[PDB]
């Protein structure tokens, strides 16, 4: 091992990634992850992809898909279902309609609204596993699978990383981290907890983790501010407005990074204390809660794990 690793640093899918391989030899490891990254974003971005293919034919065919792509619809399905439905992959027409995060995000009218929220209805994508295809039952549906595309990549990246036998490894997606192995100085990871109050990279805190995955979330990264109210890009498929409650940001601790991505996405219809009774449904997935006040907050299994570092904050 290393103790300089091989970095390279791109800007794909709106965000700054990072690939950090730390196994002598292992340099072209990291040309073969970004390629790998690069492969997925263009298949599942509405940003013509696999999933326009689909939207475009919503209401009038099935489409043919790549494994990759049934797959995260697949699983996103799952998501979309074990969170009642307030997490729903076809909420693509809504967020289209808003667009936050884009330089064209725009407050919607009520009219607007009232006309998309009908075609949101994760029951209405059907697949079928023999032909691998997927097909929108209702003209006007739109897939969208950016809840968890960051999380599935970051899983895939690492595939590739261990189909070359490499150990030691950092992967950053815009702030959401899987750290492979241990430093090479045989402590574990630092990891640290993102600060929902400031931009990526600034933390409030940190935790010791090896082969595991830390995503974050938070409301203040993106918002739409308009006439003196602010939108964030977390929405409630079934009122068509952002989620309203007491939390700031929220970062998931899993082994797998798109069960971190999805169950964040899901976790914010919940509020702070509903969110964490529902993290503590899933065996070995945990979570820091961050409220609007700046109170913190951590699941069972992070107890005496976690340490906060910034004054501004206080556990609660
Ligand atoms: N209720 C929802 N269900 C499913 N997808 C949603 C929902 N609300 C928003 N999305 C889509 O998911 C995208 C990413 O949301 P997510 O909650 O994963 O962001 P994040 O984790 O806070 O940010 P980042 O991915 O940059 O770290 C949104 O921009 C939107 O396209
Ligand atoms: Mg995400
Ligand atoms: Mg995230
Ligand atoms: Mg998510």
């Amino acid at each position: 091992l290393m103790d300089q690793p091989y970095s390279k640093t791109d800007f794909l899918m709106g965000t700054v990634v990072t690939l950090k391989i730390y196994d002598k030899g292992k340099e072209d490891v990291l040309d073969k992850g970004f390629d790998r990254i690069k492969d997925l974003a263009a298949k599942i971005t509405t940003s013509t992809s696999e999933v326009d293919k689909i939207n475009e034919q919503a209401g009038k065919k099935p489409v043919k898909v790549s494994e990759d792509v049934y797959y995260l619809i697949q699983e996103g399905l799952k998501y979309s279902e074990n969170s009642g439905g307030s997490f729903d992959i076809t909420i693509g027409p809504l967020t289209s309609l808003w667009h936050i995060g884009f330089s064209d995000a725009r407050k919607p009218s009520q009219a607007e609204i009232d006309a998309v929220l009908p075609l949101i209805n994760y029951k209405d994508v059907k697949m079928n596993d023999k032909d691998q295809t997927v097909y929108l039952e209702k003209e006007g549906m739109e897939l969208d699978l950016g809840a968890i595309a960051k999380g599935f990549i970051t899983d895939e990246t690492l595939k590739v990383f261990k189909e070359n036998k490499v150990t030691t490894s950092i992967i950053d997606l815009g702030g959401n981290i899987y750290v492979q192995g241990n430093n090479p100085n045989g402590n574990k990871w630092n990891v640290g907890i993102q600060d929902p109050f400031s931009p990526r990279g600034s933390v409030i805190g940190k935790l010791p983790e090896s082969n595991m995955s830390i995503v974050t979330s938070g409301i203040y990264e993106r918002y739409l501010e308009v006439d003196g109210k602010t939108y964030h890009h977390i929405l409630d498929p079934k009122t068509g407005y952002p989620f309203d409650n007491d939390i700031a940001g929220v970062s998931i601790v899993s082994k797998k990074s798109i069960d971190g991505d999805g169950l964040s996405t899901a976790t914010f219809s919940k509020g702070i204390k509903g969110g964490m009774d529902y993290i503590e449904q899933f065996e070995g997935v945990d979570a820091i809660f961050i409220s609007k006040e700046k109170k913190v907050y951590e699941t069972s299994g992070l107890k005496g794990q976690f340490e906060l570092t910034d004054k501004d904050f206080q556990m609660d």
